[PDB]
């Protein structure tokens, strides 16, 4: 056993490794969206900036899970980061709808990881996940939902441009 | 049997103040409902939300100032149920402002009727308190909501609703 | 038919939050009644008044934070009548604090029952939100009111009530 | 007619002169109370300070009515300022009860003066009285009422001394 290890099940350790890969994947998706809105034929720099920031924070979320794995005495096992499903992401509205589905899948995987901690009595891991991950996912899902509603309200064309200049 | 401060303060004015207190609290509740309606994920107009949040707190403060006045004159505060608002959801920004205009006018008419009670009982100090602290602000509020309605008709639905939120609200 | 944010959020938790919202608003109304009772000319304890004024605004803010949470998770806020408090007047500072202790404990028990609803439906995020944002403060509030009751029994009526107002309150 | 005079009835002018005398009288009463609490055998310096301030403000209330009389074109006619009814004022509680009755009589006389302005259509005088006199009398009567309630609560002896040090 590694020196720190106490009340830390191998199933939780494996679940953290798989969550690490999913955060890195989400980071890659947002990096793709960032560079898509930076295209000369899309050219929405504040949408670009938004996905750049989201890409950096998903990757920080990954690192915080990596730090946690080491803190509890787990061992980090990295896997390929899959490329995103698409090369281009359509309208600002479609990109946000794609983002909502992504954040919800990440949230479901965090809830499943919390279930692993719960069944093995890992009280500290449950609280770590609730405070550091579940709370932010709820805020992020709300924020993307508001974006989708406003993008439907303002419509295509001028409205997409104004939303970029104002909210984003 | 009169309270220590009481002078030139009729029981009908005291009762009228208690009724006005409930109506300010009711209006506060209406605005707090509108605040949270515009905070919904499928409405999501954060500056309309903040406007009704502020309106809800001013109405609650208007209620408290009436409560303080009741005590100052030697009246006794008698609280009643605060009815829930008529609707759970308030439609478009335009419809919500139209609902607000009718509410503020209803509150104004009840303030004017309360002023009439003070007047017929010779309560000079209460008339002036109402004029300076309530009637003046109701006239400003009714004007402001009217301007909002006109601009919301001008900008129309969709992008205009969003721009009004970012600019005026 | 689900709202955009909704995930792992049961209708029973949503209903429980709406019920807790009404109970926080009710407690706010109770404290606002106590605030204005201590502001009466024949009670006239201005620091007890300010204490319940602040308590009334925190309860109203606790209600709003629950309303915001309901929207965040994709629930729909359904408001109900805010019942008037049981009494119009609250007796001595000691009796008012004893009334407050029972109220805060009632609110705490309803928060614990709301936590049980989240727990049985596996709502990990809602349990933590309740623990950090509501249960922790209810425990601090219940302790603080208990200290007030003990000191009010120690100082007794008359001068002691006045000194407690000037010093601790 | 004096140069400024417009819509200013002789009955209002006379009523202001009589209100002037009543404010000066109230000022004299409070000056007596001030010096009574300054006695070596009473010795409550914050009660003394309170009645000193009230004496100064009654006399400022008198001067503001004198200024108003001149503003409207009335002529100030002064009368004897009667000495107060008593030379000594008993307990802090009794002095406050005496003060409440005094402020209420002054308030009733202001309301009667407002009636004179009303029946002669003197809109400006009514508003002057409401804003500058009636509002303050209501605040003063409330404040004295609170004092009486607290003086009954704290009782005689130590309570009188503590009230002097704390509220007064
Ligand atoms: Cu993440
Ligand atoms: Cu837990
Ligand atoms: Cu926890
Ligand atoms: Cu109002
Ligand atoms: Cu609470
Ligand atoms: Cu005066
Ligand atoms: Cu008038
Ligand atoms: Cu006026
Ligand atoms: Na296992
Ligand atoms: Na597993
Ligand atoms: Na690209
Ligand atoms: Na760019
Ligand atoms: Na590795
Ligand atoms: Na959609
Ligand atoms: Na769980
Ligand atoms: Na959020
Ligand atoms: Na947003
Ligand atoms: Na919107
Ligand atoms: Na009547
Ligand atoms: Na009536
Ligand atoms: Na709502
Ligand atoms: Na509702
Ligand atoms: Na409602
Ligand atoms: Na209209
Ligand atoms: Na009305
Ligand atoms: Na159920
Ligand atoms: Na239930
Ligand atoms: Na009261
Ligand atoms: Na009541
Ligand atoms: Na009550
Ligand atoms: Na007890
Ligand atoms: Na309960
Ligand atoms: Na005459
Ligand atoms: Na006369
Ligand atoms: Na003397
Ligand atoms: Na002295
Ligand atoms: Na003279
Ligand atoms: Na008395
Ligand atoms: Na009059
Ligand atoms: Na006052
Ligand atoms: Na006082
Ligand atoms: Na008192």
């Amino acid at each position: 056993q590694t020196q720190p290890r106490q009340n830390f099940h191998v199933e939780s350790e494996a679940g953290i490794n798989k969550q690490i890969n999913m955060e890195l994947y989400a980071s890659y998706v947002y990096q793709s969206m960032y560079m898509y809105f930076d295209r000369d034929d899309v050219a929405l720099p504040s949408f670009a900036k938004y996905f750049k920031h989201n890409s950096e924070e998903e990757r920080e979320h990954a690192e915080k899970l990596m730090k946690y794995q080491n803190k509890r005495g787990g061992r980090i096992v990295l896997q390929d980061i899959q490329k995103p499903d698409l090369d281009e992401w359509g309208s600002p509205l479609e990109a946000m709808q794609t983002t909502l589905a992504l954040e919800k899948s990440v949230n479901q995987a965090l809830l499943d990881l919390h279930k692993i901690a719960d069944k093995h009595g890992d009280a500290q891991m449950m609280d770590f996940l609730e405070g550091e991950y579940l709370k932010e996912q709820v805020d992020a899902i709300e924020e993307i939902s508001d974006h989708i509603t406003n993008l439907k309200r303002v419509g295509t064309g001028l409205g997409e441009y104004m939303y970029d200049k104002e909210t984003m």
